[PDB]
């Protein structure tokens, strides 16, 4: 059996790991045209902030190490095109110019996503950046320590800009954030979150200007300013991190893709091509808070994805399980984490819900070292099942969250949270913890 991987990121990779314990004999072929084998793109924030010195170290797998193991590992090499129909794939190799027409039996491919630009006049004038990958990771890190570098724009606050923020502010630039939302970080965080988060980076000289279209970048040769329909800034480096498109315009015609450019999948990877699979960030993904596939692009999504395309080369015999969209962060002091259905997601989704947030110090009274946490609980209205959760403290307690992914996945509800068995100790939680307080809370509210 001959199965292709194409991509060295985290969905491509855990396919190759799921083929080595489940088909040790099958021939794996494994395609990165980039020149680095899996660059972790996740750590470009603990390296820009100089907790990590060598960009090289920031990976998890070699070419070399995968060779070990009888896998062919084909860097500087890109898949141009499938023939799905007669099972082969053509490649080129990017150092000779060489292409050549490959054949499989079994394709997994995990193409994953490209940084969204504006299209904007001065689209680019030089030092408007992207973060992803290594070479954007190492001129980032260069762009840190350069004394002309003064004034540094981000647009967009989501996860990717709220990093760059942080890491251009710790290192002494004057940083604005920009956002078309009203709230920093409102797709992951509601309002009661965001309002310590935008404090706290004020705090830190950042700038949000929330509200505002960007409408053009200006300056000779390299950019000078960023104008919005209401202001402009000065900006001697832009970081672009609005958002991630598929990297599918190359697959048009050959399988089936969604009107905004993901591929068509069922929930055994399969795409709508008999023998290829599509994983990772190009891909819809089932969606257990509210029964629907969403686009979540997060490495966790991908690995899993990766692992239950192999589990179905053969035969559709395992149905992907379903996630609940769980990511954390820590932002300058704070710690935060959240799961399932936020605001924003119960806006896009049209689904009703109710919250009860609590705020409060997480240890007793007598304890010294206590601090403040937010918990906040989304629940069905009608059948009080638990739909999400937001929590964020200076204290780290965000494993917390990974309590409430399986509650929302086995369906349980504020009553069962309530009186669930956690454990006590003073040294860390009161006798009632942080999930047991706001379910408690949601049980005398729906009394
Ligand atoms: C700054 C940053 C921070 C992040 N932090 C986190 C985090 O902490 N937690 C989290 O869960 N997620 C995080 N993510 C998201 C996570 O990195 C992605 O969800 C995940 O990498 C996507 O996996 P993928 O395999 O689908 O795609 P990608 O990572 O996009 O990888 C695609 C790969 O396939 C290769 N490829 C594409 N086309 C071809 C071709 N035709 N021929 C050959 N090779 C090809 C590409 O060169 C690339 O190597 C972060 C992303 C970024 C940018
Ligand atoms: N901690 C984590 O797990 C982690 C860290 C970074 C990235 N990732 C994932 O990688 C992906 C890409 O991250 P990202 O930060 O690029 O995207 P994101 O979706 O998290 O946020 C993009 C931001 O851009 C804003 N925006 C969109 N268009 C704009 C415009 N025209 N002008 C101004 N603001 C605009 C959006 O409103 C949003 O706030 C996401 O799926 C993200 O969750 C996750």
């Amino acid at each position: 059996m001959k199965v292709i991987v194409l991509g060295s990121s985290h969905g491509g990779y855990e396919a190759v790991e799921e083929l080595l314990n489940l088909h040790p004999d099958a021939e794996i072929q494994w395609y990165e045209k980039g020149d680095f084998i899996s660059f972790l793109s996740c750590g470009m924030q603990l390296y820009l902030e100089g907790k990590v010195k060598d960009v090289n170290s920031v990976r998890y797998m070699t070419g070399e190490k995968m060779e070990s193991r009888g896998v062919n590992v084909f860097s500087n090499t890109e898949i141009t095109a499938i023939q799905p129909k007669e099972h082969q794939v053509t490649v080129k190799d990017l150092v000779s110019g060489e292409e050549r027409v490959e054949n499989y039996d079994k394709l997994i491919i995990s193409p994953g996503a490209v940084p969204f630009e504006l299209d904007i006049p001065g689209k680019d004038l030089d030092n408007i950046y992207l973060m992803r990958g290594r070479q954007w990771a190492i001129k980032l890190k260069q762009k840190t320590v350069d004394p002309e570098v003064n004034n540094v724009v981000v647009i967009g606050s989501g996860y990717i800009g709220i990093e760059a923020a942080e890491a251009f502010a710790k290192a002494g630039k004057k940083v604005t954030v920009i956002d078309i939302l009203d709230r920093p970080l409102g797709v992951y965080l509601d309002k009661e979150f965001t309002d310590v988060l935008t404090e706290e980076m004020e705090a830190n000289n950042i700038t949000i200007a929330t509200g505002e279209t960007v409408e053009r970048y200006e300056g000779d040769g390299r950019v000078q300013k960023v104008v919005t329909d209401k202001n402009a800034y000065d900006a001697d480096l832009v970081v672009v991190a609005v958002g991630v498109r598929p990297n599918t315009a190359w697959l048009k015609g050959t399988l089936e893709l969604h009107p905004n450019g993901l591929i068509k999948t069922d929930e055994y990877m399969r795409t709508s091509e008999p023998d290829v699979f599509a994983v990772g960030d190009a891909t819809l993904i089932k969606y257990n808070p509210a029964d629907t596939e969403v686009n979540i692009a997060l490495a966790t999504n991908a690995r899993k994805q990766g692992r239950f395309a192999v589990k179905n080369l053969e035969e559709p015999v395992k149905p992907f399980p379903g996630v609940q969209g769980s990511s954390g962060l820590a932002v300058f002091d704070y710690k935060f984490a959240s799961t399932g259905i936020n605001e924003v997601m119960a806006q896009k989704l049209g689904k009703e819900t109710k919250a009860v947030t609590v705020v409060e110090d997480y240890l007793m009274d007598f304890n010294p070292d206590k601090q403040k946490a937010w918990f906040k609980l989304v629940y069905d209205p009608e059948t009080t099942q638990i739909l999400g959760a937001q929590l964020m403290s200076k204290a780290d307690l965000t494993a917390n969250i990974n309590a409430i992914s399986l509650a929302i996945q086995a369906k349980m509800t504020i009553e069962d949270l309530a009186y669930a068995d956690f454990f006590f100790q003073p040294a860390f939680d009161k006798p009632w913890n942080i999930i047991n307080t706001a379910a408690l809370e949601a049980v005398k509210q729906e009394r």
